[PDB]
């Protein structure tokens, strides 16, 4: 698991087992933004709600907002993500899957929007800490379409 900003914001993929989620409340994590979709969640625990039961079993409030692999989250949901990040700032976690394409979009679309920063550079922020952090041209498409609505990102979110 890794850390972008020391326990506001970070992320990692889907955890195996229990002690992996325990892992993270160890660390320092409070929330969780998960980003798998329902089948890729099962496909490792059996039951999606499951997995969600267990987040909140060990009180980690779960948000759970689907974003197909390699995709992004649609300007609702979205939205809705800040909405949720931007309100706790300590202990944000926000993993997928493999927690580098789909989570790295979403840290950096972050950000980019809290420390005004360009998607080259909160690129590479994330990538410094997450290596080979966003992997698809829909997902820089995002980064560059959020960028360019900073402004009423915030205002939306902000309202
Ligand atoms: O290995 N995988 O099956 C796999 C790896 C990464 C995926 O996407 P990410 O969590 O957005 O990086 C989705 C699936």
């Amino acid at each position: 698991m890794y850390w972008v900003r020391r326990k506001t914001i970070g992320g990692s993929g889907l955890p195996y087992t229990e002690n992996e989620i325990l892992e993270w409340r160890k660390e320092g994590v409070k929330r969780v933004l998960v980003l798998p979709e329902d089948w890729e969640i099962e496909e490792s625990w059996g039951d999606k709600d499951y997995y969600l039961s267990i987040l909140k079993k060990n009180g980690l409030q779960p948000l759970h907002i689907p974003i197909p692999d390699g995709g992004v989250p649609s300007d609702s949901q979205f939205l809705t993500i800040m909405k949720w990040l931007l309100s706790e700032k300590e202990g944000n976690l926000v993993h997928s899957v493999g927690g580098i394409g789909r989570t790295g979009t979403i840290l950096a679309s972050y950000l980019i929007l809290t420390e005004g920063l360009e998607v080259e550079s909160a690129i590479d922020e994330v990538r410094l800490v997450r290596p080979g952090a966003v992997q698809t041209y829909e997902q820089e498409m995002f980064l560059l379409r959020v960028e360019g609505m900073r402004k009423s990102w915030l205002k939306n979110i902000y309202s």
